[PDB]
């Protein structure tokens, strides 16, 4: 067996969520999340939470992953897929899932180039290990159904794990969108934080944050640079810019129906007529970024 | 602001004023894509083509990874300033290599991979100086000596001159394997030169040891077999058979063929389409199969 370390493999994993929601579209649904679990310790690093499976919860959550703690020497990616389990996960949505057009490119080449290295199994056979996710559903994502979908303030949308759920006779009843994701965040931080953990590495004792805590410290990473990241955003079809350098963008889809506009002086008196637009969908209502059909960075147009 | 081996790299193109009879048989005059290590001087790689492409950087970067790693701050420059670099960053039309490759953009690649690109001669906000020497025989020109200059091309030699039609040379052509030898001996000559007169150097070393004694500073990470593998070219799905072999009609600007490559893999898993990742040096010996939709498949070799 190979020596493991901290952040040195993380295991992928979606969860549904048995609360009904009210999305920022309007729309009742019960809400699905991607996590991304460090092995070791067990402590989840990061999440995105959408309408339903696909890509960008994985990328964009990948995203938040190496930006806060860095790439390892050894990075290993683990998306268990052996059923076939993460088949709606790995699906592209349609390009008009924000109802302005994406470009089709694909994020698990994109994290092949970081230094990633990808498994479609329960198992690192190169290294003699196999137990991406925990005996214990407890310490994986099952057992944020305690810290989330039981949550008091959840207590009147929550459904249960009754497949056949009626969404219309939830209509009242759903929970606002903003409130869920606020409880999400809260829900993964006490379980990263609880005590008496019965695991190995905690032994009945410590909580996954203070052996991540410990771990972590150990570990050698570097951080991604400025464009490694934007990079990792999500490319917009190109918006023909106007001469007063602005450009307009109809946000639609599975987010809040707007239309928003962004001007940065440098686009106006810059020899550009057209925009290449690199966003993330929770700050599309403040910043994005800006490129030439080529690729060169132009600037950072902001909303007005 | 100490500068380190391997931290800043740039890229140079070259025009050789020799004849070559080329793989597909036109007679050419071949461009070269250089890296150069600005601290050492030393030439870290190169890739030569018929025409100036994207291709032959996108290579060329992918043989000085893949030798020398990948520093912590790294930074690589192709002053694009003159209007110079401008053919380069070009892709050629998807069937020039006969098949259909896919339109990627290796200008992205070399990002993802922590690579801080430059299109001045001077790296802004460090006080390293410019990519550029002054002393041209340390940049890429010095290669005329020991390259077009070379005994064993003098038949083909154009000297400096525009105008110069493939004429006179349908048969005085040297053959692409014999410059491509030379060009490969040059380079490695050019680096090994002692007495290099620069302040590194003194007049004593040569840029070769330079750069051992320099290089075993840098703390540098090597890539992933699959950070490689994502620098070759996309082609396009082809048909795998059965048989768990497939074919690709090699032509273009290489040398036609009708290669036939076989892997066991291939039968086990139920790919019917597969695609394929070469390196146009390679096309006789390797290729790379990847699943439509991204997953790696295996190392189909050449039948």
């Amino acid at each position: 067996v190979e020596h493991l370390d901290a952040m040195q493999w993380i295991n992928g994993d979606g969860y549904l969520h048995n609360v009904f929601v009210r999305w920022f579209n309007g729309d009742v649904i019960r809400p699905k999340t991607w996590f991304w679990q460090d092995v070791k310790t067990r402590k989840i690093l990061g999440w995105r939470c959408d309408v339903s499976e696909n890509i960008d919860s994985i990328r964009l959550s990948f995203m938040d992953v190496v930006t806060r703690y860095g790439i390892p020497e050894d990075f290993h990616i683990t998306i268990d897929n052996t059923r076939g389990a993460a088949n709606k996960w790995l699906t592209g949505g349609a390009p008009n899932r924000y109802r302005f057009k994406v470009k089709e490119d694909d994020p698990k080449g994109l994290f092949l180039l970081m230094g990633a290295k990808m498994h479609w199994t329960s198992v690192v056979a190169g290294k003699g290990w196999g137990q991406a996710k925990p005996v214990e559903r407890a310490f994986g994502v099952g057992g944020l159904e305690e810290y989330v979908d039981k949550h008091p303030a959840l207590a009147g949308a929550y459904t249960g794990p009754n497949p056949q759920a009626k969404p219309d006779n939830y209509g009242d009843r759903a929970v606002d969108a903003e409130l869920f994701l606020k409880t999400l965040a809260e829900g993964v931080a006490m379980f990263n934080a609880r005590t008496g953990r019965e695991t190995e590495m905690c032994g009945g004792k410590l909580s996954f944050d203070d052996v991540f805590e410990r771990e972590y410290a150990r570990t050698i990473v570097r951080k991604p640079t400025e464009e490694q990241k934007r990079m990792l955003l999500l490319p917009a079809e190109a918006v023909n810019v106007s001469r007063k350098g602005e450009f307009t963008l109809k946000v639609g889809g599975s987010l809040k129906g707007a239309k928003n506009v962004y001007y940065n002086m440098a686009l106006m008196n810059a020899g550009v007529k057209k925009v290449v637009v690199r966003f993330d969908p929770q700050q599309l209502h403040s910043t994005v970024y800006c490129y030439t059909l080529d690729g060169r960075f132009i600037c950072e147009a902001e909303c007005l």
